[PDB]
């Protein structure tokens, strides 16, 4: 029942490695709920899905019979949603919430976050759009947006919140706001050695609050969320270099480098093998000497642009940080 | 109920902050008693002791009183204790860790460790003198002494097992011994900001052997075993300055700076107004130009020389690392 964690600035604990529950579209839903069964199976103590993956319906069934069965207790079990953009209003939030709970047939999420800072219009549709294709883009403050979250918390429905794709700009309005509550408790943005976001890793740090990598490993590279023209990261020479001298694997140095860094580090895999071999990551570290040689791959990479979102003044990209 | 612990290379886990309870010869006991209980409500999992402290028997007691009353499971306590070099002859190796366990009344230590690689004449004298005044020096084969600490891991006497004071060439000798069963889990030795131990911190990350800081503030400048003209660490313009804008102490961040370079740290305080405030070590973090400006502190002045030791092949210092 030990495992590695930090903790919150709202007290809770978080645990270092988390799983990841995103796949393409053309994967069935029904490999969600046997992957998240194996992570959990393997020492996963958090899982990571959102509304918008399509799939808490299955990753809740995967934790529910975890916890059935005797094989984990509910709070060994850290489990993250998101707040989708559709539903950024004030008054549309814990109703978000509680739809999320609903398919997960859970009580509660160990965090909740908002998903995006740009804003789409209210309804079922996730990305809506006009007769012409026109993204239907919302105006919200999320000031607004924020105090609804902070109020989910108070009501036991989310641990803790923060918040995934800030930049310093709204980060710092978040943190800005007056009558603020909570801070929020961490930042999920992607993180990796092409894109080591060692800026942003500072400021969020001088305020403790925690960065989570996403795409820790190179992302999907699917279109056409990623441009297939971009750097393979788990091919290149020094994690290469790296994983032979420690006898380990590029994904698994990868993921060491952000745990000593301070980050939390996010990997997904529908894989048995890989599943199991990614925990690997508390099994051995890296020198200082080996660590800077993976600060020296930085590269200004960035896989996830999500630039249909591009446009609004919140688009979080544009920004150095 | 969750703390920040790290994961050791057999397996078990070790808090990252711990208590230590070693305190002056004209210091009652009775206050290490108060002491440890007052850590173990501030939240220390981790505690540190050693048979030559001469106070395992109130350590135990304030670890079963805490036990007794609820305030924490024993499973929740990582207790350390050291075997003294009067005692590294292979067959009174296990003899000594039965001692200390039934001064402490408990079944079961967390950690054991080699204390001292410069092994004294056996008798209960900890620090045995000749007529002429010198240390009497034992001969023994720490190697053989290993081997005994690995059967007393197999008994379940200790969870785990590790070393203290040990250099680079003392580690390879138990890492490169034939038949080794079990690695160190750890290397408990002196380190701070003007002696971080960079090169011997590397090394122990390269064998993913957990690097433990004693004297992580300074220690405790008790002649005869501290020169009292050596600087005085918490005095620091840098930490001290560092401590002022964080709101904090210069303690505090010469704690905060070795959880974030993966070392687990000790922290001793018989004030039950300083336990309280280590814990806080949790509360913050530092950036990445914050902690380059610690490392620029290094200035290879060790406070614990131990140098009426010195003269044997094991003294451990005289080594680069
Ligand atoms: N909040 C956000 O905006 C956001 C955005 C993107 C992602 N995320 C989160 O982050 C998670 C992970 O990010 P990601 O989906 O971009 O992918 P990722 O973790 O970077 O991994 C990409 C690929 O790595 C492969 N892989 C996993 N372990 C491996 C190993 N040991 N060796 C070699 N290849 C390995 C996987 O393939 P196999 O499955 O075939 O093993 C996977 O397709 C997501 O599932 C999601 O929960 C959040
Ligand atoms: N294995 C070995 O060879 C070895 C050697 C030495 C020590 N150790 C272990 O390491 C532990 C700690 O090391 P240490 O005794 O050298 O001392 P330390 O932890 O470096 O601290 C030295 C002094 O710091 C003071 N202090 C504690 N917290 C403070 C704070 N927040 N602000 C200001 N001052 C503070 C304490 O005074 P107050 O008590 O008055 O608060 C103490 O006398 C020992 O007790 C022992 O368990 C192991
Ligand atoms: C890429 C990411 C996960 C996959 C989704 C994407 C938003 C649009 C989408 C809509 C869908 O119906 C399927 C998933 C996805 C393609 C998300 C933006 C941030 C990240 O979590
Ligand atoms: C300084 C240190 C802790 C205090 C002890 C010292 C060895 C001799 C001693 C004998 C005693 O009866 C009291 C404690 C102490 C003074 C230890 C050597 C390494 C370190 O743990």
């Amino acid at each position: 029942s030990k495992y590695q964690c930090v903790k919150l600035n709202d007290g809770h604990f978080m645990p270092v490695l988390g799983f990841g529950t995103a796949a393409p579209a053309e994967v069935p839903k029904s490999k969600a709920l046997e992957a998240v069964k194996l992570a959990i199976e393997a020492g996963f103590h958090h899982i990571d899905s959102a509304h918008v993956y399509n799939n808490e319906e299955q990753v809740g069934l995967a934790i529910r019979s975890k916890i059935a069965d005797g094989s984990v207790k509910r709070e060994d079990i850290f489990y993250t949603s998101k707040l989708w953009s559709n539903s950024h209003r004030p008054e549309l939030v814990r109703p978000a919430l509680e739809r999320s709970l609903k398919n997960l047939q859970l009580d509660y999420v160990d965090l909740y976050l908002i998903h995006f800072p740009v804003s789409v219009k209210p309804g079922e549709e996730v990305i809506p759009k006009d007769e012409n294709g026109k993204i239907l883009f919302d105006t919200v403050d999320l000031c607004a947006t924020w105090e609804a979250m902070e109020k989910c918390k108070d009501a036991g429905l989310a641990k803790s919140i923060g918040v995934s794709n800030f930049n310093h700009r709204l980060l710092e309005m978040i943190l800005n706001k007056p009558g603020l509550k909570y801070k929020p408790v961490c930042n999920q943005v992607e993180c990796h050695p092409y894109f080591n976001q060692r800026k942003l890793l500072d400021f969020c740090k001088s305020k403790d609050i925690v960065l989570v990598a996403y795409s820790a490993l190179g992302s999907h590279r699917e279109e056409p969320w990623v441009d297939p023209n971009s750097p393979v990261l788990l091919e290149d020479p020094v994690l290469c270099a790296l994983a032979k001298k420690h006898k380990r694997t590029p994904a698994l140095i990868a993921l060491r480098y952000q745990l000593q860094r301070g980050v939390v580090v996010l990997a997904k895999s529908y894989n048995e093998q890989r599943i199991r071999q990614n925990v690997q990551v508390f099994e051995f570290q890296l020198t200082s000497e080996e660590m800077k040689a993976i600060d020296g791959l930085n590269r200004n990479v960035r896989y996830l642009t999500l630039d249909i979102f591009a446009g609004p003044p919140n688009y979080p990209f544009s920004d150095e940080y």
